[PDB]
């Protein structure tokens, strides 16, 4: 089946066969669309197939499908299946899968960039210490005083399901949240619940607006551990504006290194629990979400009074106005400090010339039009007015529980 | 099963039923999501008309009852005898509103239940149609205060006296191929425009001229006819701080008015269906004003606010977006035209989708239409989870009448 997408904007029209690979379910059915909901131990039995799909990609993307080098891989894997109930993957397969799980990311934009990425193999790490030592090494390495490089850290896969890895944090780098007893919020009110649990497990908080929190680490299925990520490796960058000298007063700042670590990588069946991976910010996840959700910093409204905008009505658009300027703020602080980030405009704009190369080279490219479209601005970035098709490809990011809630402690 | 929507803003969750009665098809499968594609006989009407009727009776606390019943088998005698039927003028009226109220892509349904429906099913020529699309401009324009309303032309018989309004919405400017090679005007609707002149109309050869409506009555060739410039609201667009934005030469009409989409009830078709409401700021200042395929203004508008356009991020073009849409807001304000911005109408859906959860058991809504097309995720709507399932009666979308019209 060939399937067409649109752009309604160049008329330029687009053919997806890729989907026809497609074997995970997508949450939508012949009568309902889900596609704005956020998120809607294997057996022997089911994981040779998996193997064999993912292998016969691997090798077909090197040009060696139906080699001997092939055939006798597979019958390796089968045997080891049969033999220890799992596999394990060689290290150009481990690199191979993870680039093209962010390749298959159908909610990220940055995906033009997915075939660099640096994959540090931590599969031989066996203690949240090795874990720690490992995380550190990515952070120095991705930062690179600036010029960040994608990167993701691979530990140890998923075996019985009691002796999981896993990066407690949602990002390596977060600042923690307070809820004070008078109902307010301290700091980043998205991570208040993980600052609950990191105290809880003996971190001192300064309690500050941007306090860089903790790793916790889980590895082997063990109890997590706390260990403070050295300052000097935490790259941070103070938000002022090129004509508002009284932003910079505002307090605000971030961390350059946008660093996912509680997704799960699965590739040829086999699941990587703890797979901290990172990249670089686009402008608006900083200063359009973080800044101004309702339920993150919230800014909008001192930015607003400080330009002295008429916030008696809405339809002045003072939000509008003021949510651009933060942008602006946002952009000109990292560039001015030379931290690797990228607007909206030029995010968005490479993306589409990356999808239109993915549906000649590949055949297609799954995309979620409801996170590709910036939260600011949509019409006016070529995404919005391009029809994508969602799907779900593997190697693949799954979101999997946060592990506090499943983790029995020792 | 029972499904449950939840607003990642407000961590309120709703549980959608409502959807277990959807009937038609998304475009979506369980291997992949259509969700942002724009467009995805007597025993085949009477099923139709039952399920209506069904919901129609159930609607007036007369579910099951001798009246039910009766109408029931009136109209499936009316069917198996007529291969169709009339729909009662209550009937009709409560078909049109549930039309509106299921459109999943409309954000302003809270509005729904207060829609003015002219009954035109007694209409047989064009005149007779410019007459009653003459009074629906001028009654929903209400010299500013915009109202609801939709008139509604004989249903489909046998597809081949079908009555057709060829305008997309009953206002628009017209759009012309210049020698340049650009566009005078609305290049969105140079295709009609042509078909105008290509009919006998004398465009004006102007950036805003009023298009005139080509009406087709009982499958019969289409006429035009100028609506009375009396009739056809219009705002000259000012900002509040830039004087020379006037200078711009820009406007745009009061009344949006759709008419190219096809209402369904109870089975029955009419495809000549043109309704109005009022419009949301961005739909101008963003989509008519700043798309690339459309006026696309900002470059000009940029430059004199003479700000950096040497860099993306500089973001001139998110700051100029803005100030062209708190002119277009300023404009229609001042001159006491019906408007909402996005802020005001995103938060009345958010309150609509509510109401509807606890009153119908869901709404089904579109995300990818209904977060606007600025600011989105500064609108409530943007971390409203949606489910988008097909209810009818509906308004559907249908083939452009130059592309099946036999002459
Ligand atoms: C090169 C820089 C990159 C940029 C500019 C970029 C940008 C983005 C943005 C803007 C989002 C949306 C974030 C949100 O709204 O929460 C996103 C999501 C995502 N990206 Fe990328 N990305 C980049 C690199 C990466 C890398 C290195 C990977 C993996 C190897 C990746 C995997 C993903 C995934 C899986 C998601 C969805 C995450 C979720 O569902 O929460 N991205 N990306
Ligand atoms: C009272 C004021 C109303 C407001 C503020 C409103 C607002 C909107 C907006 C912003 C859109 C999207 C426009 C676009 O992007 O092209 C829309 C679409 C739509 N509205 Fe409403 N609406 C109103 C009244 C109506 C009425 C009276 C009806 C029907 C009786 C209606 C039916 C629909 C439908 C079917 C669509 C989707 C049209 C399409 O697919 O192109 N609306 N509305
Ligand atoms: C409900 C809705 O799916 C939700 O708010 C989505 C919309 N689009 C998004 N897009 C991006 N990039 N990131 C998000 O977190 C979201 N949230
Ligand atoms: C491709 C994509 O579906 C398309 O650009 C949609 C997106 N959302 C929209 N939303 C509204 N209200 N109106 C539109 O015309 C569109 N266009
Ligand atoms: N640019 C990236 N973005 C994704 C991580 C940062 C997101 N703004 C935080 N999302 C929090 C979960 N809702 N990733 N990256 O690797 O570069
Ligand atoms: N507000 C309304 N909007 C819909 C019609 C006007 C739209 N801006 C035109 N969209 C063209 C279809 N792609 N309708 N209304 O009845 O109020
Ligand atoms: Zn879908």
């Amino acid at each position: 089946r060939f399937l067409k997408v649109k752009n309604w904007e160049t008329d330029v029209v687009l053919t997806d066969t890729l989907h026809l690979k497609s074997t995970l379910e997508t949450g939508c059915t012949e009568h309902i669309c889900m596609g704005s909901i956020m998120l809607p131990v294997r057996t022997k039995d089911q994981l040779f197939p998996l193997a064999k799909e993912f292998l016969d990609q691997y090798y077909s993307s090197i040009k060696r499908f139906g080699s001997k080098a092939h055939m006798d891989r597979l019958e390796e894997v089968n045997k080891e299946i049969e033999s220890t109930s799992t596999y394990q993957l060689k290290d150009t397969e481990l690199i191979y899968g993870a680039k093209h799980a962010w390749r298959n990311a159908s909610r990220c934009v940055g995906r033009i960039q997915w075939s660099k990425l640096q994959v540090f193999d931590a599969r031989d790490c066996t203690t949240a210490h090795g874990m720690f030592n490992y995380i550190c090494n990515h952070v120095k390495y991705a930062t690179n005083k600036g010029n960040l490089r994608s990167a993701i850290t691979i530990f140890p896969q998923r075996t019985d399901g009691k002796h999981d890895f896993r990066v407690w944090n949602s990002q390596l780098i977060r600042y923690a949240g307070y809820k004070q007893p008078d109902g307010s919020t301290l700091g980043d009110p998205a991570n208040v619940q993980f600052t609950e649990i990191c105290i809880q497990q003996g971190w001192k908080a300064p309690r500050g607006r941007f306090d860089v929190l903790p790793l916790l680490l889980q590895a082997n299925g063990n109890d997590p551990e706390l260990f403070q990520i050295p300052p000097e490796l935490v790259l941070e960058v103070p938000i002022r504006h090129p004509k508002f000298d009284w932003f910079k007063d505002l307090g605000l700042k971030w961390y350059g290194l946008p660093a996912v670590s509680n997704m799960l990588l699965e590739i040829g069946g086999l699941e990587f629990s703890a797979c901290p991976f990172s990249g670089w910010y686009m402008g608006t996840e900083i200063g359009v979400r973080d800044y101004c959700d309702n339920s993150r910093y919230n800014i909008l409204e001192e930015v607003a009074k400080k330009m002295d905008l008429d916030m008696r009505k809405t339809s002045s658009l003072w939000k509008d106005q003021a949510l651009v300027e933060i942008n602006i703020a946002v952009l000109y602080s990292f560039q001015s400090d030379k931290v690797t980030i990228v607007d909206h405009h030029s995010a968005t704009e490479s993306f589409i010339k990356h999808m239109e190369n993915e549906y000649r080279c590949r055949g297609g490219c799954p995309a979620d039009w409801v996170w590709i479209v910036p939260p600011m601005s949509g019409s006016i970035t070529p995404v919005f007015h391009q029809e994508m098709l969602n799907y779900r490809l593997t190697p693949s990011f799954e979101y999997q529980p946060d592990p506090w809630n499943t983790h029995v402690w020792k």
